[PDB]
């Protein structure tokens, strides 16, 4: 409760690769770098020797490995992955000193899955059950680590956008965030969905039925990069960000994620963009405000628009978390927001989280 120290600054990563952990598989310990993913259910390692991975699970090495006998095959917009579903025993090193018996599927086959150059191996969904693959049978990671340690049901990100940052399981740790917490319902626990209840792009509203806000869900999710935007929406957030700022004119394709645009060595033109999130008490809400410096990503002065669209709702990808210690609350069904104490900004403005707003009609801007 409150300090842990041994958890602080365990996750590690690349612009552009995601935040992965260290942990452990089998008997002996097997070692892998595994990519923090909140918006997915399953714990998938390569289990083949893939060309692009520095390792993979071995199960044959392991003594304490069991066979499910059932595969699984998984398809993404993006490419896809199929393998063997069975169980282990799985640790996190830097972690709690607890060791699980948890569903692993060992990757045989994978396509446009892992990063060519990339650190890691295999993929920890955060997720509930509800989204796990082949059905909502397949336990995740954390509910296996709850139901059978002492670990309490909560884990908190912080990530610092090379990368790091810390996975606090089991508690929150006072030393990642400053000011204070403020809590959004989890409204239906499979995605982390949440509520979006009002936009303002530098404290100009969108004025949109919030309903569009979560077309067809909002979600947290530590295994994207962009802030996703219903299609909708981002054609109303783009047209407001392009009038913000054109002191200075881009290429349009820029605004679509087509073409990268540099300087050498301008951020004060940018506005600032508050999301109003639905809050724990009837009637009030609470909002967190993100920097340029979040949305617009370096790419190795050139940098990327990191803003895009969506038919899949919103998705509050690693752009968001950047700026913010999030507490995922998963005995409460709440995610906490705080200021991070290691968030990209400048001399002018800080990232943000304010409250308490009064919100009417908050219910409304769920989509059924
Ligand atoms: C399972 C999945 C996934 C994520 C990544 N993520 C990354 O490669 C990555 C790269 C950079 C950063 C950062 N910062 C974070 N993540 C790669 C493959 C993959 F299948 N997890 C999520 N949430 O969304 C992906 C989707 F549903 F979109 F397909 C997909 F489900
Ligand atoms: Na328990
Ligand atoms: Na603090």
């Amino acid at each position: 409760r409150g300090s842990f120290v041994e958890m602080v600054d365990n996750l590690r990563g690349k612009s552009g690769q995601g935040y992965y952990v260290e942990m452990t598989v089998g008997s002996p310990p097997q070692t892998l770098n595994i990519l923090v993913d909140t918006g997915s259910s399953n714990f998938a390692v390569g289990a083949a020797p893939h060309p692009f991975l520095h390792r993979y699970y071995q199960r044959q090495l392991s003594s304490t490995y069991r066979d499910l006998r059932k595969g699984v095959y998984v398809p993404y917009t993006q490419g896809k992955w199929e393998g063997e579903l069975g169980t282990d025993l799985v640790s996190i090193p830097h972690g709690p000193n607890v060791t699980v018996r948890a569903n692993i599927a060992a990757i045989t086959e994978s396509d446009k899955f892992f990063i060519n150059g990339s650190n890691w191996e295999g993929i920890l969904g955060l997720a509930y059950a509800e989204i796990a693959r082949p059905d909502d049978s397949l336990e995740p990671f954390f509910d296996s680590l709850v139901k059978q340690t002492h670990v309490p049901n909560l884990f908190s990100l912080q990530l610092c956008g090379s990368v790091g940052g810390s996975m606090i399981i089991g508690g929150i740790d006072h030393s990642l965030y400053t000011g204070s917490l403020w809590y959004t319902p989890i409204r239906r626990e499979w995605y982390y969905e949440v509520i979006i209840v009002r936009v303002e792009i530098n404290g100009q509203d969108l004025k949109m039925d919030c309903k569009e806000y979560n077309y067809d869900k909002s979600i947290v999710d530590s295994g994207t990069t962009n802030l996703r935007l219903p299609k909708k929406v981002f054609e109303a957030a783009v047209a407001s960000i392009k009038a913000a700022s054109s002191t200075e004119k881009f290429p349009d394709g820029f605004w679509l994620g087509e073409q990268l645009v540099c300087w050498q060595a301008p951020w004060n033109i940018f506005p600032v963009i508050s999301l109003y999130l639905m809050g724990e008490v009837t009637n009030q809400s609470f909002r967190i405000t993100i920097l340029p410096q979040q949305y617009l990503r370096p790419v190795e002065d050139c940098y990327k628009f990191a803003i895009s669209q969506s038919s899949t709702g919103t998705v509050m990808g690693a752009v968001i978390m950047e700026g913010f210690y999030v507490v995922f609350d998963r005995a409460r069904k709440r995610i906490g927001f705080a200021v991070s104490a290691c968030h990209v900004h400048d001399e002018f403005r800080t990232a943000a989280v304010e409250g308490p707003f009064v919100t009417l009609d908050m219910e409304d801007c769920g989509y059924n």
